[PDB]
């Protein structure tokens, strides 16, 4: 089990010219802006197929193997996007059949637009908060009862159509790669400060208070006073029935997710929850012998299409960008997690496509926006869901509910629909466990959950995202800002090189330091690999060049003034203990000292770590050869190479050979495109590694 | 030469077992939290003396090198800093004379708490715009001559917000901030800035009256107030204005072209005023032309003032904004000088001395500036050694508060706009970057030019923010699609290079090395998956899911009895197996991802060769996966997490995984995050790609 070597040892020049290597040609953006327009007849077919994904799955489709639990799965996720669509509409503060029509329109457009398989295309708590502040915002700015509440609806639909037209364009413009720039604890922290957000926001209906519509920054905080002010005025029925609904949904979830083996299907617990709230509420007449507040009577069938207001365009841009950025990254999420359970691919874009298009039309047509709720995509794939069909069955089923038997849900009380998005509420609620888990594993990532949590409760939901974006970018220059830049030893008189503070009978070779910097060098360090490397060196190359330059000043005023006279021995003193008199350069002319010492012109050289004579003192070095060893160092940008270039000139100008190694040759070409080489600076300090480097050294100075 | 080694193939374990590592404690932040309060004696004399620059260097003081230096950089600075004061004091829209006190106190206080030696403190033009923006924004944001005091009393307000965030920065300790800003974004924003004050000096050059417009957009709603009323331009004032940018500009060339043949700059600024003011007065131009002149100030300094705290509420952001800048650029130009003369410059006491010289502006009547790099060279290249300069130029600022401002009352506001304009070229000719950045690195092209975009329509302030968020993203533009790449071993020795890239490369059989030369994190977890799966050349969970489905259906079999089993192999006693699939539910289909636990079976199945029955599995020939980290630098959760799961699935379908090239601070990160357990163990770090290699090839044979 021996690593045995024995090769030559490499520059990365003469390893290139002694292994020829393989010509390749230039990506260029113009061949490839050529392959763009292709023309081809299977290219625009393959086109045409991937932006209609129904014409691929359709013609497909394992009848005896997927219809029937396709239907059932239909059957129990529209009877469940029915309910949600309801109480999502009372988070938008509209009536609740538009709930109805943004639980009907996307899934159906996404039926043939989307290339997911298992998630319910509807409305979520998230989303719907965020449209009803966006909606808030919109009729505040417009410019000069139920009047109010249809300028809440057409704020909404055109707050929908925006957000849809964003998300298309996202689509179209092909950058449905966004979602990686949300990570696992920006998107934890976010949706658990959201959750907070939905559970205070239903605590209006849970005891039935009139709340106004507070707008961002700090409305949660705002809507929890105006609650608990009027804590008097509270509905005891409605708290009632809200608290026992909650209980029984969440018990029976957990029977659920318990006995999972047991039941052949989950059990339908909303659905049996509201028939039967429904009918104790009708029956013993809840709405007049409790004063409760019902679903009341809905307009059967669907409203003709609107046109979206520009003003409400014009009042509602941000918002609707972050209504289209949080609608992706939630389907995205869900649809990411049933593409890896069962194994198919799932085009972002077409995705980005599909969702905009479905939010268009539900605008368009009196809806809210809306993606997927991760609570619904479960009851349909754990209900036996194999494609979309099932979200055909369900969009048929809430028309089903639109036209023919809304009525049923007249008696229904609001505080029954609060207590349902309460109990799906619970699973984000739960992820508060994250805080500590991350505190012992990556404190980066702990600050982006905390911060992110913060700045979604105190700030907006939209504006909070977006702040929260910002800070986890700004974590990424946090862990690359204070390197562990340390020096290295070789360990074992062989090839193997590590810290030089870290292991015991180590070995420095003479006059060699060999310096890591374990990170990408940029804008935010360059500074701090500067002052590393001076402290790991010992002294500063550029104060040697000015004290050397100085020196070498006085050694030609006075060999020039016949006070002393040079040979080929060296510097004779006739006259010793020469008057000290330093030049004292002014600001004009101090800049000579940086220049690389030029001492051609004299006879011999001058060792300038030996004696200088006449009383001149220059700081001796021990340094001759130094070693960067660039591996780690991923990129360097514009600012890292003038610095890099700087510290290099300086060293080289004090005869200090530098060296770099370990890095690869993508690395070498795009110096090469920085203007970093030249006369001074040349490619011949590349080597292959930290040994070559060393070997070359050792047969320089030997 | 010769690179001759022979040394035993070391797992980074093994080489950790047979070389003693040197305990070393960590210091936790509880420790560095007590030596922060140890209260020594000799430390408290440190930080006193740190606060107080003053009690070093004046002690020090050559006066036979620096005295006459330091009075004539003093005497000409002061001069200059006369005029840019009452310039960038037309910048902000209040009287004139606020900006003689703008210059005369962060100097005085500087002088004391400063560790720069040369940069000149007060109001530059950037700033000056930055703070004008600010006040026109608080006035309109008001629940309520007049309109002058109603400026100055705001442009106090926030000059002592700015100053009291500089102080507070500079106590906690950030002065590191500065290093949020690279060079292209620094680069774009002056020179976007640098277009916003060309902008805002027409309506002095024209003699126009423009409102107070308020950003986005501010600077075209500014041009457009101006030539929509050019036809009502004062020739006189536009001719002046001409004459005197032309000729400053020629004589500033030669000073910096006969530079060293000169004994000192030629004041071209101080003649031209001069010369402006005799000329006017002389031929009084007020009358002859009705040119705007500086008029009368009155001779003295205002009493103290309280800031307002609806000002306050109403302008924090812009606080924010000029802070930054006025740090930014103030830090920017001192560190050309400490480098340039080799002594320490400290960012917490410049926030410390700038935010206390704001402040004491501020409650005198004054208004933000740090330092204008056009009056610091000015300083530096007239003999300026110490801060002694800064304190002549304040008294000759006094002097021209007190005694004999009056002779600048016949002196035109073209002038002062034309001087103003004259001290853009710098800033400006940085277009030349755009080139020059395209040619080197397009991420910092895009920085710069995005910044200018950002600068020019949302203003000096947010376009500053929105110019460091997208400067933020450009590092994730970077790498978010690493240029991954297969490796191979060229030349029968440790070096392992592209495979693509040189001839006569070999790849050990069965063994594959992939490399990702950047870190992995949330951006580019996913991408680093489908690159490794694209280039081992399958799904490792697909193929394990593949085996679950055969080990199955063998077992179906098995419990059948149709499948026999023996110890040697799959003996069949009935070959008519007929075509048909489990079809697991939406609930089951989780037990494909699971081990595969063949104890049972008496003899091992080769998952890789044929099985019983025609059961068709994919046949993998990958046996061994080298991950070349070296260049990745740091992990996050999101990458651990995806890293954990990617070596899981190899593992799984038998396929040794090794990660490479790691330094030990990286394995001991990654102890924190649990990454190791049963299935993943530490066992799998190597120290280079060549020992991986060599324990492979023994393993298999």
């Amino acid at each position: 089990n021996q690593y045995i070597v024995a090769r030559p040892v490499y520059s990365t020049n003469a390893f290139e010219e002694n292994h020829k290597k393989t010509g390749r040609h230039h990506k260029t953006f113009l061949d490839h802006l050529k392959v763009c327009c292709s023309c081809s007849p299977q290219k625009a077919k393959r086109i045409v197929l991937s932006l209609f994904p129904i014409a691929s799955w359709l013609p497909a489709y394992r009848l005896k193997e997927w219809l029937l639990s396709d239907i059932v799965s239909g059957i129990s996720t529209g009877i469940v996007a029915v309910l949600q669509g309801l109480a999502f509409a009372l988070l938008v503060d509209i009536p609740p059949v538009y709930g109805l029509y943004a639980s009907f329109f996307p899934a159906i457009i996404y039926l043939f637009f989307g290339t997911s398989r298992h998630i319910s295309v509807g409305p979520f708590p998230i989303l719907s908060m965020m449209v009803g502040l966006a909606v808030s915002g919109a009729v505040s700015k417009a410019v000069p009862l139920l009047d109010d509440e249809r300028v809440r609806v057409a704020a909404a639909a055109s707050v929908t159509v925006l957000s849809g037209i964003i998300q298309l364009a996202f689509g179209i413009l092909r950058i449905g790669f966004v979602v990686i720039y949300l990570s696992e604890s920006l998107i934890s922290g976010f949706t658990t400060a959201a959750a907070v957000h939905v559970l205070v926001s239903q605590l209006k209906f849970i005891f039935q208070l009139t709340v106004p519509s507070h707008t961002d920054p700090v409305s949660i905080f705002k809507v929890l006073y105006s609650v608990f002010s009027q804590i008097e005025k509270t509905n005891i029925a409605d708290l009632v029935t809200a608290l026992i609904v909650l209980l029984v949904v969440s018990i029976v979830k957990e029977i659920n997710q318990r006995f999972k083996d047991k039941l052949p299907v989950p059990i339908p617990i909303e659905f049996i929850m509201t028939v039967i709230a429904a009918g104790v509420s009708y029956g013993c007449d809840f709405k007049n012998r409790f004063k409760v507040a019902v679903v009341g009577d809905m307009n059967p069938g669907f409203q003709p299409p609107i046109t979206p207001d520009v003003e409400t365009f014009q009042n509602t841009v941000g918002d609707c960008f972050g209504i289209a950025m949080v609608a992706f990254a939630v389907a995205f999420s869900v649809a990411s997690v049933y593409s890896l359970k069962y194994d198919y691919p799932l085009d972002g874009n077409q995705e980005l496509i599909a969702l905009g298009l479905g939010n268009i039309v539900c605008g368009v047509f009196r809806g809210f926006a809306g993606s997927t709720a991760l609570s619904r995509s479960a009851v349909q794939e754990s209900t036996g869901g194999k494609t979309q069909i099932a979200g055909l069955i369900g969009a048929i089923i809430v028309l089903i509910v639109v036209l023919a038997i809304g009525f049923l849900l007249a008696p229904l009380q609001k505080s029954v629909l609060a207590a349902l998005a309460l109990g799906n509420l619970k699973g984000m609620l739960m992820q508060f466990a994250e805080i500590g888990r991350l505190w012992r594993k990556d404190k980066y990532d702990c600050l982006i959950w905390i911060m992110t949590f913060i700045f979604t409760i105190v700030l907006g939901l939209g504006l909070g995202l977006a702040a929260s974006v910002a800070f986890q970018l700004l974590t990424i220059v946090f862990r690359t800002q204070f390197p562990k830049c340390s020096t290295l030893a070789n360990i074992g008189r062989t090839n193997i090189y590590k810290n030089k503070k870290d292991y015991y009978d180590m070995y420095e070779p003479e006059g060699v330091k060999i310096f890591r910097c374990p990170s990408p060098i940029y804008f935010a360090n360059i500074g701090f690999f500067r002052r590393k490397l001076i402290d790991a060196v010992g002294f500063s190359p550029l104060r040697i060049l000015r004290k050397r330059n100085k020196a070498l000043r006085k050694i030609r005023k006075l060999q020039k003034q016949g006070l002393l006279q040079v040979t080929p021995k060296g510097f004779i003193c006739t006259v010793d203990t020469i008057k000290d008199s330093d030049e004292e350069l002014d600001n004009n002319q101090i800049e000579v000292l940086d220049q690389p010492i030029n001492t051609t012109d004299l006879p011999f050289h001058i060792d300038w770590n030996d004696d200088l004579p006449l009383n001149i003192e220059v700081p001796k070095i021990s340094l001759h050869s130094l070693i960067l060893d660039f591996s780690a160092v991923s990129f360097l940008d514009v600012s890292s190479v003038r610095g890099l270039k700087s510290i290099l000139q300086e060293f080289i100008r004090i005869k200090v050979d530098v060296y770099i190694v370990g890095t690869d040759d993508d690395f070498i070409e795009k110096l090469n495109r920085y203007e970093f080489f030249d006369g001074e600076v040349k490619s011949s300090i590349f080597f292959l590694t930290i040994h070559d480097a060393v070997l070359h050294i050792l047969m320089k100075k030997d």
